[PDB]
RNA sequence: GUCCC
RNA sequence: GUCCC
């Protein structure tokens, strides 16, 4: 169907709207720019390769380039792979870019460059030099950048990439970059704000440096500035998981009261980890548009109880005051200033790491009439006491987050303590939707009763994951939660003695009781898995990793359940050969469409398992079972089966004729098995098939009878990589078909490979020339 | 060093004291008996193979066989592999055993046999026919067994191997087996005790059958019987994890009051799962020697409060009354009869599954003066309340077991609920420190010193699997002045204070594994230098804690010999460019064993090895995804004896091992990506004694890499599952493997050529390379 | 591949 | 293969 096979080891995409020819060679183990890149290429990505040099030959024919992404072909040693260290810094010979008359974006991050590359064309708008070894900025090296708008220079001198000196910037180095809008000098050992900066700046990043003082005129001319980040100058170093040097004498970053007066457009001010003890109101006199203020990791514990500056912030959207606790102090309560009541626009308030014992309703009163408040984050506070009923005054909120506390009767897991939360990777550049969420995960709740939730009937999602709840539920414990749609009960010690557990939650749509294995791990104890009958609108049930090997009831029943996750249990024991009692465990889940019984140690499936499946089953996973055999003809019982996942097993054969096993099957996943050959008529007349994964098997040969053309051209995707293809003359049809097909087959360039014979070992089949088979 | 390579795919051993030649072909994927078995073989084991028949040719030459173990060459379908099902039952041709004039033991279990094989020699003492399809025993088929002493016929008719009829035994079938001592008819669908049995019987196994009634004379003549097991006749079926049919009408197994009167020698009586509601004292009138009584899984809840029969058991050593609870009843307390006080000899008492809310000191008083009592097991009782101080009255005990309860302020994990605890396979802990209180798997959320009042005698305390989410500061275990072992795993320890555990001044072993909770939340203080105060601590386990951060930079101890640090995040702690924790273990000055496997260490930053403590002997770096390894840094480890690098991604070995470590004895490199050895790999590495290179991708090994003066002082050399290329370049290695005295496992099954073409899949031990010498 | 799984 | 790991 193709006349010219594509052999370039890069993905090529056409977006004819934007006249873009997109060539993506990311992570192709290239040691040179491959030949044959399209002459019309506009976006070329070569990030993560080991191309040791650039020269005028590099992009000779590619005059239409608007973007070159040439990152991380020589990453600094501590930042890069230790198994494939870059032996030499990238070399850029003269004139490699001056021909690129339309080049607007150049990324040379992560190449151990020692200087700002010269000869760049005046069309350039974005230059990125992060994670190089450039630590002295001279005005002369910048004259070439007259039209630059975006300039990334950070991560060139810090602990993961040291330069052993202070960063140097010549006076007015940037002043004549009259279009410069974004300047990033983060993570660079900078000691002062460089001046004078061009007044076109909209975003200025100076965080993670060694700036001890702001001069009162450092930002005098920046009347267009919208984002300013000075964080991590005079850091708060307690429990830092990176080497951290504080300013002497516990001093804060010193900011004159009038330092921000020019910044009338400022929307984002980030003052994280500046060891601040006070926030002067005078800072915000002329900033009336501020929307985001980060004051986390300072020493503002007492200031939070005073906080006059909040009176100047009526348009603030987000406020972060996390991790301001005084060292070795466990306060009795949280003292929030009445001034918080003037934050009329506030949507998001975070005060993690304040560290206090008892939360009481009146302490949140400054927040009662914040009418736009959506998120209240009081996580990681070691709170021991909290009457949850107090949140009856907060029904307008979307998320109340008390995660990680000690209460008893979506940010990354590293967030406040990582070095640079916004740093780029070499590679690239949850129940809230249900309604009001109370997040009590990772607390010390050992026993629950109905009155714990009094006045919380508005809740839609309750997260109790990771508490200590070791209790037989009998339907009395959640009685006030009449509107709850989602309960996360995972990582507790549920004791399913009663089939009435959870039945008070009459609107429940999703229940997670995964990782409640404790009572399932002790022999002779009663478990009622038929508790589903009472939950009349339950759509999704997760009971993964419960180690379930026994059940007192023999059937689960539901008129509503659509999805059951049963991964990580012991159906192999429940379905012990000769024991027929549980072969219909799921049969009466009459609306069940999705069943995950992967990781159940099912080395074989006893007869009756498929007949015992509920009638509308569409999506079945049997992955990661150590399955060693499979009677494909039993799929005939699964009359609505569309997706079958058999990945990561030990199958050695496929059925003689897939179409004779299932008339409905669309998606067949067989990756990571032990298959060495296909049957002669494998896919004959399998007209419903749309997706086939045979990757990571041991296939040597595929003949045309197995893969008829009228089935292949209906496939959305066919995965074949990481097999054991033998590239002899017996393989001519398969090699020809692979080279010429339009069917999507991923990894042709790197993992659809010959293992033999001798000559062709390690060769991609897409490049294979078999003319000698036709002489 | 050998003149004749052994190519027989079986292990052959000589024990010349007993004139035994032991040939073990277990699980060799054989489809025939191999030729060339030693003519002098006395023990031949062929278990787990697919040999479809036996004939006079089978053992022609093996006149000296005393034992044939030919089990499981055709196992019943529900018991056997579904990926390699046996297609047809083992065929035994006539005259196959009659020549075996010295044969004393024949195991034919698991072969789908339909009848008792005939033509067996008169020397036979033991015959085993378990897991076949023999369900009718006729006296004529047993005449050949005149001299038999041990006869195993069980598992021929039960739910994993049905016969669809009742088992049949002819009247007096066994009577003329005048030397028969052990008879097992378990798991067989038997409906009555077969009579008359020979009076030589010492052991009679009739459990897991369908016997509804004992006749008063069923055991009349059995005056030598020492073990009788009638369990699982009229089973208690509640929560049975196997298909279970109870006797009709809720009846127990019906046993007349005098049924045991002849059994004067009886030592073991097993009446597990007989749905008994009463235990008549009259049963034990004439049994004065009984030592073991199993009454678990009956309905004896009310009998336990009465139990007059215990007065007749002054020599009982072991008593099991577990799982006798009444259905749907949660008793307030445990009512133990005073009659328990007459069990003068009792060492072991187990009452799991009695099911009661509150354990109370006076409830145990009948046990106060049982002076040989060693184990009290009250696990799985859903006890909510128990003052632990009550065990001040039980300091003589070795184990107090309250595991699996709900207390708050060594039997397998399947035991009382498995179908047959004693069934055979086809193929075949802190008590030692002293008084042990097992509180594992309860609901303890908070501990304080008074919880342990009067328990200073305890040597081992098990708190694993509780709910303890608490900062310890050294005040919580003050009375436990003698404790040597604390299992604190699977809780939520909060190491805020470096004074944690310092009150346990006799502590030698501390397990705080799987206390990851407080370690996985960022910004929290953790004091890993808490070891400094524990002056006699030998072993510390802190596996699976997800430790990625620490407030202190060094752990210190003068005593610790063993640290288990598996399943943490030293990769994050030792982030490249952060030097602060590179001496975390340096000041564990007596540390000999360090397990830092499963730490995501894809590389080791420079300084990790210099930071190791000086006496390190045994280092595991397994399961780290290690991609590179600067072998020369092993020079820092001057006492290193064992290095475990298994399950990583290493691709090379050092150019010269001897230049990396003068001390290294054991190098484990299995499951890596090594494709070739360096030219002089083991040159002059005379200290090396154990080398595991299995499951790599080695194609070729030459003598320069593997000098012989090093190889033959190796206790073991593991090479299986590689990618050996068997060309004429391999002539030295093939010869050396064929002729070496060094132990190399799996030669018969996984030391294999992958090429070239001709030799693919061929064992290197069988390889003939004469064409390389033409 | 008799119990486990 | 810049932050994660
Ligand atoms: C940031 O700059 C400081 C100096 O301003 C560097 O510190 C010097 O480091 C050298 C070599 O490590 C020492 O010999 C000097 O004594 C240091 N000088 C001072 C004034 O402390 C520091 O190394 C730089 N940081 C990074 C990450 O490169
Ligand atoms: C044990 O023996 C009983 C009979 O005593 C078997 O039960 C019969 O089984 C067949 C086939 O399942 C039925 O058609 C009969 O109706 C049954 N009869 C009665 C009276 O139950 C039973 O199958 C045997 N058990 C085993 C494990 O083989
Ligand atoms: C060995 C006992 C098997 C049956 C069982 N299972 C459980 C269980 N999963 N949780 C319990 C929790 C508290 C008390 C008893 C049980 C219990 N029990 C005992 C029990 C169950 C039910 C009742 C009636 N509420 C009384 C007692
Ligand atoms: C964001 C807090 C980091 C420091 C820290 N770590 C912990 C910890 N591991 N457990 C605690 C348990 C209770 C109270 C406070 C802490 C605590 N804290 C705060 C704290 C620690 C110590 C003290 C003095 N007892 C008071 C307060
Ligand atoms: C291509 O490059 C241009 C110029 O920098 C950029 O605006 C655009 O987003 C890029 N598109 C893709 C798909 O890489
Ligand atoms: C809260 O703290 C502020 C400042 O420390 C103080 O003005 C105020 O009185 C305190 N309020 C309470 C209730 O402690
Ligand atoms: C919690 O507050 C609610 C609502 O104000 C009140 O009804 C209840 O008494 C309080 N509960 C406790 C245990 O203090
Ligand atoms: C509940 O919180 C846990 C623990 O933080 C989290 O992993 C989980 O995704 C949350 N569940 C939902 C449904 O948001
Ligand atoms: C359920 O248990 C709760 C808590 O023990 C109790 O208040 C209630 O009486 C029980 N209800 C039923 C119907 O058993
Ligand atoms: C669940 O099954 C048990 C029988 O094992 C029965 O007692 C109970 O009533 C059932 N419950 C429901 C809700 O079906
Ligand atoms: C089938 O279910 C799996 C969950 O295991 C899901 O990830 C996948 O997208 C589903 N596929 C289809 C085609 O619905
Ligand atoms: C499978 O193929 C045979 C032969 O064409 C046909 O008789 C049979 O009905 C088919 N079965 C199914 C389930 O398609
Ligand atoms: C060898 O066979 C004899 C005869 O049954 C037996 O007594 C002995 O224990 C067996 N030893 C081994 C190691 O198989
Ligand atoms: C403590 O009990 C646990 C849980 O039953 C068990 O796994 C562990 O081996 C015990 N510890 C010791 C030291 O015996
Ligand atoms: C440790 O905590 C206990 C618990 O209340 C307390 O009695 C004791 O004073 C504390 N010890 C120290 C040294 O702080
Ligand atoms: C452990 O280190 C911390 C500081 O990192 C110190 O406060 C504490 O006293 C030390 N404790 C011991 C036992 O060394």
């Amino acid at each position: 169907a193709r006349w010219f096979p594509k052999t370039l080891p890069c993905d090529v995409t056409l977006d004819v709207s934007k006249n873009h020819v997109i060539v993506d060679c990311t992570d192709k183990h290239l040691t040179e720019i491959p030949g044959g890149i399209p002459t019309n290429t506009t976006n070329l990505t070569l990030t993560i390769n080991h191309i040791p040099d650039i020269s005028p030959a590099s992009f000779h024919r590619l005059v239409h380039l608007v973007e070159i992404d040439f990152r991380c072909n020589c990453v600094p040693i501590r930042l890069g792979s230790k198994s494939n260290m870059c032996p030499r810094r990238l070399q850029i010979k003269p004139r490699s870019f001056s021909g690129l008359t339309y080049l607007k974006s150049l990324y040379l991050d992560g190449n151990q460059l020692l200087e700002i590359p010269q000869g760049l064309p005046p069309s350039l708008q974005l230059l990125s030099l992060e994670a190089n070894n450039i630590f002295s900025i001279r005005k002369e090296q910048l004259t070439e950048l007259a039209n630059i708008e975006i300039l990334y220079l950070g991560q060139n001198c810090y602990y993961r990439n040291p330069c052993y000196v202070s960063y140097s910037i010549e006076k007015d180095a940037f002043l004549n970059l009259t279009k410069l809008k974004v300047l990033s000098l983060k993570d660079n050992n900078v000691t002062t704000v460089p001046t004078v900066l061009p007044s076109t700046l909209t975003e200025l990043y100076l965080y993670n440096n060694m700036i001890a003082e702001i001069q009162e005129d450092d930002f005098n001319n920046l009347n267009q500035l919208q984002i300013l980040d000075l964080s991590g100058n005079c850091p708060r170093c307690y429990n830092a998981p990176f080497p951290c040097t504080p300013c002497k004498n516990n001093s804060p970053l010193q900011i004159p009261v009038n330092a921000f007066d020019a910044l009338t457009e400022l929307k984002v001010l980030r003052l994280h980890s500046n060891s601040l003890q006070h926030v002067p109101p005078r800072w915000f006199k002329n900033i009336n548009n501020l929307q985001e203020l980060d004051l986390s990791q300072n020493f503002l514990a007492k200031e939070i109880g005073d906080a006059k500056f909040l009176h100047f912030l009526p348009n603030l959207i987000q406020l972060d005051l996390s991790f301001n606790f005084e060292l070795q102090v466990y306060r009795a309560s949280m003292n929030l200033s009445q001034a918080f009541s003037s934050l009329k626009s506030l949507k998001i308030l975070r005060i993690r790491g304040y560290v206090f014992k008892e939360l009481k309703s009146f302490q949140l009163s400054p927040l009662h009439n914040l009418q736009n408040l959506e998120v209240l984050d009081l996580g990681t506070n070691f709170i021991k006491i909290a009457n949850l009923s107090m949140f009856k005054q907060f029904k307008r909120l979307k998320v109340i987050d008390l995660s990680v506390n000690k209460i008893s009767p979506v940010l990354e897991q590293l967030y406040y303590f990582r070095y640079d939360k916004y740093a780029r990777s070499c590679r690239f550049k949850s129940c809230y939707k249900y309604g009001q969420t109370l997040d009590l995960s990772k607390n010390s709740i050992f026993f629950i009763k109905s009155s714990d939730f009094q006045h919380l009937s508005f809740l839609k999602c309750l997260n109790l994951s990771g508490n200590l709840i070791s209790q037989t539920l009998n339907g009395s414990e959640f009685q006030p939660l009449a509107e709850l749609r989602y309960l996360d009960f995972s990582n507790n010690r549920l004791d399913l003695l009663h089939s009435t557990a959870f039945e008070e939650l009459r609107k429940l749509e999703v229940l997670d009781i995964s990782s409640n294995s404790h009572y399932f791990q002790s022999e002779g104890i009663t478990h009622m898995l038929n508790f589903t009958k009472n939950l009349k609108v339950l759509q999704k049930l997760m009971m993964n990793d419960n180690d379930i090997s026994s059940s007192t009831s023999r059937t689960m029943e539901s008129e509503s359940l659509r999805t059951l996750e049963f991964r990580g249990n012991h159906l192999d024991v429940l379905w012990r050969d000769g024991d027929n009692r549980y072969l219909q465990l799921f049969k009466n889940l009459l609306k069940l469409e999705e069943l995950d019984i992967s990781k159940n140690s099912l080395s074989f499936l006893p007869s009756g398992v498929f007949d015992g499946m509920p009638p509308n089953l569409k999506n079945l996973s049997l992955a990661k079972n150590g399955l060693k055999s499979f009677i494909w003809e039993k799929l005939r019982y699964l009359k609505n089966l569309e997706t079958l996942d058999l990945s990561h097993n030990q199958l050695t054969t496929v059925p003689e004729r897939l179409s004779n096993c299932s008339r409905s099957l669309k998606n067949l996943i067989l990756k990571n098995n032990q298959i060495r050959s296909l049957t002669k008529y494998f896919l004959q007349d399998a007209f419903q098939l749309r997706y086939l994964d045979l990757s990571s098997n041991k296939i040597q040969m595929i003949q045309k009878t197995s893969f008829p053309e009228n089935v292949l051209n209906n496939l959305k995707m066919l995965l074949l990589h990481h097999n054991r293809f033998l590239c002899t003359c017996d393989a001519v049809w398969f090699v020809w078909w692979v080279q010429h097909t339009e069917v999507t087959i991923p990894y042709l360039a790197t993992d659809v490979t010959c293992v033999g014979p001798g000559a062709h070992k390690g060769q991609s089949v897409i490049s294979l020339d078999l003319y000698t088979c036709e002489l």
